[PDB]
Order: structure tokens, then sequence, then C-alpha cells
């Protein structure tokens, strides 16, 4: 009977979905999906991170105006995450009214309150194109080794960082030109005002241990004031008051999650949720899934600037590590940079699926894909263990039973081990120890698996007056099978659809603890096939 509002991290609208987007997309979906089955009303949202230099420049380069671009590459983003089945209630745009709106309402009170400050600052310029440029749109020859073409505040040569600033003969990636420095007004949001607020926050216990130690690490170094500022041109929203000046991603991005549910709000005719989930009196949960690197960003800005605006701050956010492949980060060299679109060209979703939840945990730690394992594990856990008992069991029933499965329960003791483990279950995909949960239901996989071979249906079906207890066994199994595949309903949504196609049933957490009985399955053709070591290696060709 919760209320709950989950996010993913906006993905940022000039690059293509890949599998490091894919584990944390999966990871909430996983987790909201059980949160709707339990029957608290979920609002699961996203969109796409659409402003800013880069996105101008490189609509500017396309020679397309910046609103095409974005809006090609959301419907990208959206088909890649529609292939995965990530159940968004809503994905929207940072390039929205809704955001605007928002952006100008919390700009407004955190002036009004004391918390924006004005200052001048000093940046390099290209005075051809006429633009401030940001620190990687700035080339030039490194002042300690003397390497040519390095890029930005650091080289790629010897190693060495600095300011762009001391780059020899800089030019400016844009347009060739020589930049020089010029000053400028910004506008900052007074961060270090809610110090002692984010650190009470900090020890309050909500937060993951990972992240609270990291924290105390950025009081140590001590908060510091942030640009909320850009310069035009730009693409994005302009500040009011403030003739050519826009909001600089920092303050419109992380408003975009209140833009998104503003606009399924709106979209639903729905005139009180926006303000119920909100506001600071609200008794529904905030939730937001995120990477390490942006952890600053949501522990700290982003409570400090929805207090200073009069906003309710999350209930918590939930951290994940970052992905590798083969053990290493993801390389192009390798092939092992992979889109979301191209893994689908060669596996399904819930394979993947599978596999990141099995090794996810409530920790931030990086989470592997070897690729020999992945093959290994898919074929091991969901072919051999779980499938399994269904395909070696519905045959019998279809033919030598017209589909009916049996009256009463072979075993009503081991169904009852396999539905008294709901609550560990279930509090395993609550507090996102998605690994637990995974170990626990294989187990029970293996415990029906040991019934069937005890029972030995390959020998009971060969024997003269025996069809009753081929029945029973051959019932007793589907229904292990019923009940591992709700326990793995979040995990694997196409296949549970295949399942309940099966089984002539809806999945639901509670309807597990009425066994099918005298009740007609359907025939189906192979509910999950094999993978191979062969669809890997043109995996990794085809992403080279
Ligand atoms: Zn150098």
């Amino acid at each position: 009977a919760k209320k709950i509002l989950v996010t993913c991290a906006l993905p940022y609208a000039n690059g293509s979905i890949h599998l490091g987007h894919m584990l944390e997309h999966i990871q909430a979906d996983v987790w909201v999906r059980y949160q709707r089955m339990r029957g608290h009303e979920v609002n699961f949202i996203c969109a796409d991170d659409a402003h800013g230099t880069p996105i101008m420049l490189k609509a500017q380069q396309l020679g397309i105006t910046p609103e095409q671009m974005i809006g090609e590459m959301s419907q990208e983003h959206q088909t890649d995450f529609a292939g995965f089945n990530i159940s968004y209630d809503n994905y929207h745009s940072t390039h929205s009214e809704e955001n605007r709106q928002l952006s100008e309402l919390i700009y407004s009170r955190l002036k009004e309150n004391g918390f924006i400050k004005n200052r001048t600052i000093s940046q390099l310029y290209d005075p051809e194109k006429g633009m401030f440029l940001p620190d990687r749109f700035v080339k030039g020859t490194c002042p300690k080794c003397k390497s040519p073409d390095q890029y930005g505040d650091n080289c790629e040569v010897c190693g060495a960082t600095y300011s762009p600033t001391e780059l020899i003969e800089p030019k400016s990636v844009v347009s060739g030109a020589t930049p020089v420095m010029r000053d400028s007004e910004h506008f900052f949001f007074d961060l270090p005002s809610f110090s002692e607020m984010l650190q009470a926050w900090t020890r309050s216990g909500a937060l993951q241990e990972q992240v609270a130690n990291k924290m105390q690490e950025w009081f140590e170094s001590g908060l510091q004031q942030w640009d909320i500022s850009r310069d035009a041109p730009y693409f994005g929203f302009e500040i009011p008051n403030a003739p050519g000046k826009y909001f600089y991603v920092w303050l419109d991005a992380p408003i975009g999650y209140m833009g998104s549910f503003k606009n399924l709000c709106d979209k639903r005719g729905d005139s009180v949720s926006f303000d119920e989930y909100w506001k600071k009196d609200s008794t529904a949960e905030l939730y937001h899934f995120i990477g390490k690197d942006i952890v600053y960003f949501h522990s700290l800005f982003w409570p400090a600037m929805l207090e200073g605006s009069n906003f309710r701050k999350p209930s918590n956010l939930f951290v994940h590590g970052y992905v590798t492949v083969n053990g290493a980060k993801m390389s192009k060299s390798r092939g092992t940079f992979i889109k979301a679109s191209t893994w689908l060209n060669h596996f399904d979703a819930d394979s993947l699926r599978y596999y990141y939840t099995a090794k996810l945990s409530s920790r931030i730690d990086d989470i592997d894909l070897n690729l020999e394992d992945f093959v290994q594990r898919v074929n091991a856990d969901i072919v051999n263990k779980v499938v399994n008992l269904a395909s070696r069991n519905a045959g019998f029933i279809n033919k030598r039973f017209d589909g009916v499965l049996a009256s009463e329960l072979a075993d009503p003791q081991l169904y009852k081990t396999f539905t008294d483990a709901a609550e560990v279950i279930g509090e395993a995909w609550e507090s996102r120890e998605f690994g637990k949960a995974v170990r626990e239901i294989m187990a029970l996989a293996d415990l029906a698996n040991r019934y069937v071979d005890e029972q030995a249906p390959w020998v009971v079906a060969k024997q003269e007056g025996r069809d009753a207890d081929l029945q029973a066994i051959c019932s007793m199994g589907i229904n292990l099978f019923r009940v591992l595949m709700t326990y793995l309903k979040p995990v694997l949504p196409k296949l549970t659809e295949r399942a309940e196609a099966f089984l002539n049933t809806e999945l639901t957490w509670d309807g597990i603890q009425q066994p099918l009985l005298g009740h007609k399955v359907n025939p189906f053709k192979a509910l999950y096939n094999r993978i191979d070591m062969r669809q890997v290696e043109a995996l990794v060709e085809a992403s080279k």
C-alpha cells in the first residue's frame, strides 16, 4: 500500500545505450517489478538528459537542430530499453516545458532564500566562434613533455595534469582559433549552507555504508559552491532576469526526475499526485538508482537544492558499481564495448537480466560480465535447472493426461518447503540482495530436480499400470516450476509470459499458496533454448 517513486539516472542524449546503462536499468526494473508484485503503488520514472554544450555542437556538426537530434536519440534509447523490458511508467526529457517551469521555480526559490551567489570568473574563450570553451574543447601542446595535440586538462603521453590555460599554442577544437581568457558573471548555488543537514543525513543510517564513508571524505575536503549557469550560445533553458545566461545541466538534469513525474501526472489528468510525492509533508517514498560517478551530486547537491526550494528529499540512494567485461573495463579494440542494440541481435534480454541479477548485491562493487561464464550460467541455471522442471514433465501431462494436472500434491511437505521460502526470498529482493535471492531460488531448483530424479518419471512412464504415479510426479514438478517462476518473475519477464501461457494462469506472489490442482495446462514449443560460445564470438566481432 506504499507509494513509491523510483528513478534511474537520465541517459545522456549524445551516446547510445550500452551494457553499463543496462546494469543500472535492469537492477532498478527488477526491484520495481518486485514492488509491484507486492501490491504497492509504484511510479518508475526516467528521461533523457538532453541539454548542454556538447549536444549543441554535435547538432551543429550534423547540420540539424538540437531538437531533431535529441528526438532521434530519445527514440533510439527508448527502443533499446523496451527491448530489455524496462517497465517505465514514464520516459520524458529534460528538454520539456515541465522541466523549464520547475527549473525556473526552483531557481526562484533558491534565490529568494539567499542561496544563489554571483561571482565573476575567467575562462578560455573562442573569439572566432564566439563562445566559452569547456576544457575538452581546448587542445594544444603539453607544457611538461611538449607532446602536441593534447586535449583538455591532461596529457595522454606523459600523464601530466594541468589547467588548459597551461597548454602551449592552444587551439579551439571548434574553430582552430587561438582561445583567450575572458571574464563572465556566473551564478553559484551555496551548497556549503547545507553542510550540517547533509552530515546528519549521512549518519542517519539510511545510505549504503560505502556511500556514507565516501561522503565523510567530501565533508573533510570541504563543500564548495557550485556553478549553475552558462553563457550563450547554449542549448538549454534561459535564466529569468538574466539575458544571455542559461541553467547549467547541474541544475536542470535532476529536476528532470520531477519534470518526468509532472508530465506523467498531467497526461493522466491526475491533479493531486505531484504534490503528494514532492511536497515536504509527503508520505510517499522516493528512491534514486545511480552509479558511483554521480554519488556526490545525488547525495549532497541534490538534497540541498530540494531543501532550499521547499521540496522533500530522497528517501534513499541505491548505488551500484561499474560493469566490466571479461574482468576489465569495456574495450572497443577487444570488442567488449557492447551496445544494448547489438546485444539483442545475438541474445535475448532475459539472459543478461538473469546474469546481472545473479551477480548484484546491496553493495557498491563492480559487476563482471565474464562471457564464458555467461554461457555456462545461463545454460546451467535457466535451461537445466528452472525450465527443465517444465520441459521434462509437460510432455507426459499433455500426451497421456489430456493436459490435466493431478488433483492433489504428491509431496505436500516438499511444496511447503518451497512456499516457506517466500519470506526470505522477498526480503532479498526488497533489500537489493539479488545474488542472495538467486542463490536461494537455485537451491530450491536443485531440490526440485532431485525430487524428479528420485521419482524417475522416465522409468515410471514405461511400466505397466503406473499412469497415476506418472501424473502425480509430473504434476508435482510443474507445481514446483510454478513457484520458482513466481520468485523469478521480476527477473525474467519474457520467460514469465511464456510460463504463464503454459500454466494458464498469471503468477502472483500470494498465488503460490494455492497449488494448481485438477488444472489444464497448454502445450509449448521450447520455453528457453541453450546458447553457445560461437554466439559470444559473433557478438564480440560485431562490436569491434
Ligand atoms: Zn605531456
